[PDB]
């Protein structure tokens, strides 16, 4: 039957900026209905506010190939063998921009790729106990033979290497833990569940 | 093939805690190798530090059912129709605890569930451009006929309702966007790809 309560059932009293820099950390102060029939007291939660993202799975349906991008993610350092990760094309959505416009711009800047047809995959909350970030994933039709080399915007300290693999190879890398960031895991699991119909639609 | 550079190829010059409360915001300052050769200059990144988590997908292989937990996640408010989400059992890992230890404890606290066997699913970085958080997912064998009621630790303002649905319904809710938090999407997509073998393994 689904969830129990709606926005009618919670009041955000205030939000307090705990840190303001490139990103923000806010204290949300709120009350909400309880499953037992009552109202909570005032609850506070620290929430990391960093905007929202567009993610592109670049899929070549003729060749059954996936384009990955490699770059350092320093936050991965403490729990990973290397901070260089294999990821999906992705970037932050600015005010007034569409998910698909960001995906196309990032595909060109990060992988030198033009994108043909697109379809939505899924839009997800990265970690909603502590961050508001939502990421909207699209699959985009590409010619993987045009995906190669070193990209990224140097002026933003963005250094990116393109890798092309077969779809099955990419999914094996997920199973083995060689690809282990949420956006790429979600996109490539979706692709494993939908590739037959998608290849038929696009060929 | 695979990735190009290792930990030897980056120098973390310093870290600085910019805010500390329940969680922390750290500034990492570092230099790293470039693909075309040479080292970068000094780069700084703001990183949300909140520790790491264990996640449990409660699956009943006899009934082909999943147990979901519902609770408010106020951070979902601004981009969702409701901040109450349908999710996996999950909790933070404290020092010296294993993923499995935490998953089993949270299954009891959050859903009243005893867990039989467990198997690893995947361990993932939630959003590694801006947070260090890693979540390690297990699938856990449960009797979904025992899953009911309101749970959570009230001392922590944790109010949780249990829901039981078919695997197929849970997956359709992923496809429809009714379940849209990363841990649940990853776990339920994994289940959709592996359930036939898993049910055979656990009903022998
Ligand atoms: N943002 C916060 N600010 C302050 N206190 C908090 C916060 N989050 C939790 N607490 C306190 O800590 C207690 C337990 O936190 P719980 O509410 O069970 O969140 P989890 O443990 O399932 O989060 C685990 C994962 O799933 C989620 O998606 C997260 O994003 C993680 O990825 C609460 O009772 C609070 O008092
Ligand atoms: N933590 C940071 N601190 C400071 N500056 C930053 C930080 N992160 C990025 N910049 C600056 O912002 C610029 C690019 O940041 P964006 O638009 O987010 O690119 P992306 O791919 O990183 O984020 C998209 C998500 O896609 C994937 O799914 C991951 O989850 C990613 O987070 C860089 O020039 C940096 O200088
Ligand atoms: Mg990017
Ligand atoms: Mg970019
Ligand atoms: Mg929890
Ligand atoms: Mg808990």
């Amino acid at each position: 039957q689904g969830i129990t309560f709606s926005k009618n059932d919670v009041e955000i009293i205030a939000r307090e900026t705990l840190y303001r820099g490139f990103f923000s950390l806010d204290l949300y102060r709120f009350r909400h209905r309880l499953f037992n029939g009552g109202m909570s007291g005032e609850i506070t939660r620290e929430i990391f506010e960093r905007g929202h993202a567009a993610v592109l799975l670049p899929f070549d349906p003729v060749r059954d190939e996936v384009v990955l991008v490699e770059q350092i993610r320093i936050a991965a350092y403490d729990t990973s063998e290397s901070p260089w990760l294999l990821e999906m094309v992705a970037g932050m959505i600015e005010a007034g921009e569409t998910v698909e416009d960001v995906a196309r711009r990032e595909a060109l800047e990060e992988a030198g790729l033009e994108v043909g047809r697109t379809k939505p995959i899924l839009s997800y909350l990265a970690s909603p106990g502590g961050t508001s970030e939502r990421l909207s994933i699209l699959v985009g039709e590409v010619d993987a033979s045009t995906a190669k080399g070193i990209h990224g915007l140097a002026e933003e300290n963005e250094d990116i290497r393109v890798h092309v693999v077969s779809r099955e190879q990419a999914y094996q890398w997920v199973e083995e833990g060689k690809i282990d960031n949420a956006a790429s895991v979600i996109a490539l699991q979706w692709l494993q569940l939908h590739y037959h119909n998608l290849r038929n639609e696009w060929t």
